[PDB]
């Protein structure tokens, strides 16, 4: 590094060293760096950050500064011209239900957020970004190009807010800026207990010495519980329908609630803390809050990472998953736990799989109602949908038998999230998510797609002829090339995702190497890994292998038929069976004959 030691809140960091539980921060998980993949520190850098002076100014800030001699194009533009499409017809993935799409987002949660700057202080700010489109300090608002229907109707941009980073923040360091990771880069179900001692108290239900998480007191699922709402103002869930005033979940990870199927899933996941706590209980009725509250929590990061390494890795990753991750050989202290600033964008790759719908199915698997199908714009930052029509269950059923999208070098990202992306304390259904996407990379001082492919033993077309050859196609090439002079200068979100698909996965060879590389080294680097001799007992491993999210279905709601492979295209009644056929979590071993 530049200068180490610039870690703020390195110290008060007590490190149990013979607790059998992970911390809510992530510290003491690497005994020789104990900060290593705890949450509130820099993203690693698995190369130099570029930026337009060497150190945190963005490409595309200075107008008359080019980036290996030439101008980056505007993001919006690049969304226009590569990114969008009009016609939904046969964009969906025979191979992946939806909750493949959703299971993404889940496991992306659990591993890094970048929060915008903290300016969140009503101030002239806002308004100098919003209003007036005035590019300084945090404000880097994304300029529509000539022609964009969007000028027509909001004006010359969208606000965009630069990333918070590392280190005071005017006394800024010599060193290039670096992001930070608010969550913990171990896959530990940070996403439902929370990434500090604040929210994580604030969660639990420490009324009672039952080791629950908090539910909602206002709301019931017929006798299934909903997480709390956060009931601090302004609500964006409260904002999209000011008559249902049904405010925001709260989770252990403050994105919970940004669109209706996220936020299933994460009832589904604070439900089963809730019923693995009530079942160690019965099993243990001598244990104590602190000790069923912990052995729930830890049973359900296994689960997330057995269903994440098992069932989903290998359908993302396909031919490439046995080349980035082989058999586990046990925990290794020498490997970086770290998620870096990139993967944050190759993990972007489930944008391109979320359609443009979602459904509520009833118990046939037919339309629940008669808007049974709604557009996923009005689903974002929705709890009414779910509180006041049908609950969990028919959302749950469209996740087993509805599709993900498939991604289409034609049609990459659809409208819902390309032009009518709704963002809190922005109250337009009117953002880009692929433009939002550029600028970040921006934001973030990635290095460009060669940079990226050179990291990872590929080839660097420098040609329009050598990137068709590497896209396999002519003309997305040929309109990359044409708003970026040299593939050098494509940010790495487009370029990684413009490539076509490896066999049997969902990504193409770059995005397949950077995401490898990452799951690796979470699995590997992790004190606390499942499969690691000591953490559970051989017959607690046994047992945990029989887990599936068909089995989180079946526990967690009044869903009676479920696939075996839920990941897979399921359609009813024929790929689905019922619930008794499907193998359940024995908690037999975790009963403590303890005198
Ligand atoms: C309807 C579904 C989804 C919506 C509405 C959504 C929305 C967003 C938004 C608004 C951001 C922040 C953009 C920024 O300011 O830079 C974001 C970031 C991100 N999204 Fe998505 N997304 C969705 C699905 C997914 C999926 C399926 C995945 C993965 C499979 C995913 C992975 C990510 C990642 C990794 C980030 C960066 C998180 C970080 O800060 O470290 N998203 N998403
Ligand atoms: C805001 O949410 C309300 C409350 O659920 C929605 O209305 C319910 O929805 C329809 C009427 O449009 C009926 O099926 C229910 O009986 C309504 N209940 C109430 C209290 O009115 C309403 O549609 C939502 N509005 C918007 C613009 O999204
Ligand atoms: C906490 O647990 C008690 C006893 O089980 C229950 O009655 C109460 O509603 C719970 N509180 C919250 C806020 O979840
Ligand atoms: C542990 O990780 C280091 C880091 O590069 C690697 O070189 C080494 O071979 C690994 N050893 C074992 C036994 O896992
Ligand atoms: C569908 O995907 C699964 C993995 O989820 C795979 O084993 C199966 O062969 C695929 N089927 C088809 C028809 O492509
Ligand atoms: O999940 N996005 O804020
Ligand atoms: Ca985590
Ligand atoms: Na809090
Ligand atoms: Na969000």
């Amino acid at each position: 590094s530049w200068e180490v030691g610039c870690g703020a809140p390195v110290p008060l960091v007590k490190c149990d060293e013979n607790s059998p539980y992970r911390t809510i921060t992530g510290d003491c998980n690497n005994r020789r760096s104990p900060a290593l993949g705890a949450a509130n520190r820099a993203l690693a850098r698995w190369l130099p950050a570029e930026y337009e002076d060497g150190l945190a100014v963005p490409f595309g800030w200075t107008q008359r500064k080019t980036r290996n001699g030439f101008r980056v194009p505007l993001a919006r533009e690049v969304s226009n011209k590569i990114v969008g499409y009009l016609d939904e017809e046969g964009v969906l993935d025979q191979n992946r239900s939806l909750l493949f799409m959703q299971w993404g987002q889940i496991v992306d949660h659990d591993l890094d957020f970048a929060p915008e700057t903290e300016l969140g202080s009503s101030e002239h700010s806002k308004v100098q970004c919003e209003e007036y489109c005035i590019q300084g300090d945090n404000c880097f608002p994304i300029m529509f190009p000539k022609n964009d229907p969007k000028l027509k109707t909001q004006g010359k941009c969208m606000p965009f807010f630069r990333a918070g980073f590392v280190c005071p923040t005017p006394p800024y360091q010599s060193l290039a800026r670096d992001q930070i990771n608010a969550v913990t880069s171990f896959l530990d179900a940070s996403l439902v207990y929370g990434s500090e001692p604040s929210l994580a108290s604030r969660l639990r239900n420490l009324s009672s010495p039952l080791g629950l998480m908090a539910v909602n007191q206002e709301a019931w699922d017929h006798g299934l519980a909903y997480p709390p709402f956060n009931n601090v103002k302004p609500s964006p869930c409260e904002f999209i329908n000011t008559t249902a005033h049904v405010p925001c979940f709260q989770a252990g990870d403050s994105r919970a609630s940004e669109q209706i199927l996220l936020a299933t899933v994460h009832t589904l996941l604070l439900r089963e803390h809730n019923r693995l706590a009530r079942e160690l209980k019965r099993l243990n009725p001598h244990w104590d809050g602190e000790m069923l509250y912990q052995e729930a929590r830890k049973i359900l990061g296994a689960f997330i990472q057995i269903i994440t390494f098992r069932d989903y890795l290998p359908i993302v990753l396909g031919s490439e998953m046995q080349k980035w991750i082989p058999p586990y050989q046990g925990y290794n202290n020498s490997v970086d736990p770290r998620i870096s600033n990139v993967f944050t964008f190759a993990f972007r790759f489930g944008h391109m799989e979320v359609p443009s719908t979602v459904s509520r199915l009833d118990e046939n698997y037919q339309p629940w109602g008669p808007e049974a199908e709604l557009p996923l714009h009005t689903l974002f930052f929705n709890t009414w949908r779910i509180i006041k029509d049908g609950g969990i269950d028919p959302l749950v059923r469209g996740l087993l038998a509805k599709k993900s999208k498939l991604m289409n070098q034609n049609k990459m990202v659809t409208s819902e999230l390309r032009n009518k992306l709704f963002q809190p304390t922005h109250k337009i259904h009117g953002f880009d998510l692929a433009a939002i996407n550029l600028q970040r990379c921006r934001d973030h001082g990635m290095p460009g797609y060669n940079s990226w492919r050179g990291f990872c033993g590929l080839s660097q077309p420098k040609t329009l002829k050598g990137l068709q050859a590497v896209l396999k196609n002519k003309i997305l090439a040929k309109k990359l090339l044409d708003l970026y002079k040299t593939p050098d200068n494509i940010d790495i979100w487009i370029g990684g995702n413009a490539e076509p698909m490896v066999e049997r996965g969902r990504v193409g060879p770059l995005l397949a190497c950077l995401l490898g590389r990452q799951f690796q080294q979470i699995r590997d680097g992790d004190r606390f890994w499942w499969e690691n001799p000591g953490v559970f007992t051989e017959k607690q491993r046994d047992s945990l292998q029989k887990v599936s999210f068909s089995r989180l279905i079946c526990d967690n709601t009044h869903v009676t038929k479920v696939p075996l492979h839920a990941f897979q295209a399921n359609n009813y009644p024929h790929d689905f069976v019922d619930c008794s056929a499907v193998d359940k979590l024995d908690l037999s071993p975790w009963a403590s004959r303890e005198n």
